[PDB]
């Protein structure tokens, strides 16, 4: 092989859980198998498979299908979370305006390559999206205050609480999110973080650009470790006890 190709985040994580799985196996455990049965009850049948996969030469069709799953599970993890960073307004905007997909929207407005990417970003070249962008008096806008624009019209494409709890499932910022359960969508730091909390592990990403990586983990949960440059090429720490 060549890892000069790239390595999405989904296929780092994928391997990652492969290998937590195969090691639980050898102290007579499934727990986090389990665990991704309770997250997707479609991968159950797939376990003497993920046991028999091959780490240093792993199967691309089983490493898709887990790799499908995880982008199943990270999509419906951030429209939960969407949802009530929505409905549960705080009289403040602002978790709204912190969090991942709400970000990337507003990226749109902006118009920058490296942060409107089709690969890292789900709502990158949705036409109706870019339809309601392109009719905004950018000058208007003071600067600073974009998010008076950009969160009522991202409320407005979800119709997000003040509603019901259900946004609209023609919603353009649903439909803009269904690209993440797509192939040319590889995910970034952002999507791995709600599958963390999903899976329950600590997630490590070393990006080698400090001497120093410090990361905050809790005992209890195995540890994932990943590598990431510039998002198109991770790598996966795996690990055997002797």
């Amino acid at each position: 092989d060549n890892p000069g190709l790239g390595n999405c985040a989904f296929y780092a994580f994928a391997i990652g859980l492969v290998n937590i799985i195969q090691e639980e196996a050898k102290y007579n455990r499934r727990t986090m198998f389990d665990r991704w049965v309770g997250l997707d009850r479609s991968i159950s049948g797939q376990y003497d498979e993920i046991l028999k996969l091959n780490l240093e030469d792993p199967d691309k069709e089983l490493l898709d299908r887990l790799q499908s799953s995880l982008r199943i599970v990270t999509y419906q993890y951030q429209i939960r979370e969407l949802r009530n960073v929505c409905v549960f307004r705080n009289g403040n905007y602002n978790r709204l305006t912190g969090n991942s997909n709400f970000v990337n929207f507003a990226a749109l407005y902006y118009g920058d390559p490296l942060d409107t990417d089709s690969r890292f970003n789900p709502f990158a070249d949705s036409v109706p999206i870019l339809i309601k962008m392109a009719n905004i008096d950018r000058d208007s806008v003071h600067p600073g205050h974009e998010n008076d624009v950009l969160v009522p019209l991202f409320l407005d494409l979800l119709y997000g609480d003040t509603l019901e709890t259900e946004p609209k499932s023609d919603s353009p910022i649903i439909t803009a999110m269904n690209n993440i359960t797509q192939d040319f969508f590889w995910g970034t730091h952002l999507d791995l973080n709600y599958l963390a909390e999903a899976f329950e592990v600590n997630l490590h990403v070393l990006r080698n650009n400090s001497p120093i990586q410090e990361f905050v983990d809790i005992p209890e949960r195995h540890t994932l470790t990943l590598t990431n440059s510039n998002n198109t090429h991770w790598t996966t720490q795996i690990t055997t006890a002797r």
